[PDB]
């Protein structure tokens, strides 16, 4: 028989930023 | 027999950000 | 039989932040 | 003086699907 | 004065599928 | 004076998918 198929399309996304030990003196 | 199917699509969106230790003196 | 479906979508969105010790003086 | 700053971090999420016209006979 | 920043990391997320007429007899 | 800056990473995702007229029969 027909058949019409969407798979996946699962869009992650991510954001890890870092700023280092800040020593601001 | 005839389908349209879309599975999936589930989009996760993270953000974890990070400051180091701030001694500002 | 005939059938059109639509499932998942499911969107997960999050954020966790972080500011590190502040040693403010 | 010192100062530490995150600006933005504006997460927008959409999600808009659409099934066209469906004659299922 | 020392200064810390960061602006933007606005992270937009869209997804807009689409299926055409369907004339599934 | 000193300074740190972290500009953009403004990531944005797209998804745009397509199925052509179907005449399922």
């Amino acid at each position: 028989g027909q058949a019409w198929n969407q798979q996946g399309f699962n869009q992650t996304q991510s954001s890890a930023p870092w700023m280092g030990p800040n020593y601001g003196v």
